[PDB]
């Protein structure tokens, strides 16, 4: 079924950041419940026609790994994406009301992340430029799921930054980045998520006592590319996970670790075999189920 | 009059920028035509209330250098600011059509933005926060006004980018910086407007005679801080401006001149005496009256 503008009502507010905010919905004709980004482009009608057209790619990315996509167009002003309701919501809103994720559940996150990335690059040849706390998606199903991947091309030079950067040391100094960016970005998101806060800048030994101002633009971009990256504390977590984010954070990308080293990596094959009921964790914490 | 969401009807659309867009609205009440900034905020009910009782000063700031101010209030997800509607728009705007701005007219901006500024330090003891071409608004009647300064401090931590800064080199650097960071914004404002596009990286001798890939996040931001400031080219500019920019852009907070200085520089004094007519080279280079 072809999505259209006048066949859509507002349920709720699912959240925002840095733009156009996304609803909780219902597509009336289905009666199914969808999430639906708008992003408002002051944009000429020709290249906006492209942007559609390479969003069509959306239908093909079929995965676990992947939320689902039902179809985009222009309704007035902004370009609309429609995709699968995660009702468990984005990484980072259950960090908040977790304070803390177990070692545990950031190995299942891990193996979700790694197989996401892998099924873009193999399948459809592209990378995705954004892996954050906030584009991994969860829901009571226990599925674990990525969105916000850069599937057209013409929609990346139309959005071209937020006080906290995810970015690799290589993008943010230059034009010679690819798809290694993708693992530091999902390193440094597993450091945050493990620890309670964004890792950059380092907390000293006594703030690790608690647990276990802000820093400027230009000092912050300044940390991630000339100082050591972020290690992960030694003795609360294990040390198959600590070489795991290590291999994710290392600053030259060629020398750092890919999907397929990542994939035979102790800790993914420790998680893999290990029983966690990520399902009844996830609706305990946030209170859904 | 007290401002209300239902009494309002959009117009067309203003603009956008890294958030909301702004609307050319009518006020039903009064048939006054204005623009309605939405402000989208996912805030607790407490401190929004906050940030309209600090934007309330905003009734109080009456200055021809100053854009009007009408009213502000809570609607459902956005706070609202009504102000003067200008119809002939940002700088930004009007230098896209323009190509360049001459020489004799950013003088006439430049007194405009220095007894803007003046009038924020001394009758209500703050600094803009955000001095750039599409924070300075011009009409018809010739008119040059400033919007989008620090009126609330709440509001100015709830939204603390773009790959375009006008920050200057300390404040990009820390938690050091005051009034005097609007002086290098302004200052780097001008000399984009003069040149025809964003200074940084500076153009080649080779790019020059034309006129006479974008760089990366933290490639920019090292430029400002590390490298000299921008000049403007010699020749097609006179002596009196290049040294007004010049003392505007000294990376050295405290060595840099202050709003006492400039005013008394010879490049406003000699823009003061110029027979400029600001309103008809408006309406001839964006087609208006
Ligand atoms: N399909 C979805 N299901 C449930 N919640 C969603 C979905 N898509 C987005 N959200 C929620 O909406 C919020 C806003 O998403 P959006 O992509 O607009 O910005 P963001 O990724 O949070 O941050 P940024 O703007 O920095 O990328 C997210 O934090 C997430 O919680
Ligand atoms: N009072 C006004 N009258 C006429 N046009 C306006 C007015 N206020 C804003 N605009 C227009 O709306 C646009 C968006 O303004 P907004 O402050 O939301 O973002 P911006 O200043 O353009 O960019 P940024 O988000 O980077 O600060 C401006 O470029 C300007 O042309
Ligand atoms: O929406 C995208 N990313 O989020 C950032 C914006 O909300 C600004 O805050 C997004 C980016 C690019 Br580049 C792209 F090519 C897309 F198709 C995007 N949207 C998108 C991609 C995949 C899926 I499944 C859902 C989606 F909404
Ligand atoms: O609107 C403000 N700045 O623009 C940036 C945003 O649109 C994001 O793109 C603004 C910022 C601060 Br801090 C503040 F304290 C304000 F009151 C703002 N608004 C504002 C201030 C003065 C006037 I006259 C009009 C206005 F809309
Ligand atoms: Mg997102
Ligand atoms: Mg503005």
């Amino acid at each position: 079924m072809e999505l259209k503008d006048d066949d859509f009502e507002k349920i709720s507010e699912l959240g925002a950041g840095n733009g156009g905010v996304v609803f909780k919905v219902s597509h009336k004709p289905s009666g199914l419940v969808m999430a639906r980004k708008l992003i408002h482009l002051e944009i000429k009608p020709a290249i906006r026609n492209q942007i559609i057209r390479e969003l069509q790619v959306l239908h093909e990315c079929n995965s676990p790994y992947i939320v689902g996509f039902y179809g985009a167009f222009y309704s007035d002003g902004e370009i609309s994406i429609c995709m699968e309701h995660m009702d468990g919501g984005s990484l980072d809103q259950v960090l908040k009301k977790a304070g803390r994720i177990p070692e545990q559940i950031l190995g299942k996150v891990s193996i979700a992340v790694i197989k996401g990335l892998t099924y873009l690059r193999e399948k459809h040849k592209i990378m995705h430029r954004d892996v954050k706390p906030s584009n991994i998606l969860v829901n009571s199903r226990g599925e674990i799921k990525l969105c916000d991947f850069g599937v057209s091309g013409q929609l990346i030079d139309s959005m071209a930054v937020g006080t906290r950067s995810y970015m690799s040391p290589e993008r943010l100094q230059g034009t010679h980045y690819s798809v290694q960016s993708d693992i530091w970005s999902m390193g440094l998101s597993l450091v945050e998520m493990a620890v309670g806060r964004y890792p950059i800048p380092p907390p000293d030994a006594k703030e690790l006592e608690l647990m276990f101002p802000p820093m400027a633009i230009f000092e912050l971009l300044d940390y991630i590319v000339n100082e050591p990256p972020p290690k992960l504390p030694s003795g609360v977590f294990s040390l198959e996970f600590q070489d795991f984010v290590n291999k994710c954070l290392i600053k030259n990308p060629a020398e750092r670790a890919d999907l397929k080293q990542l994939m035979v990596h102790a800790f993914i094959k420790r998680s893999d075999a290990e029983e966690v009921d990520f399902a009844g964790w996830l609706c305990s914490t946030i209170g859904l189920n």
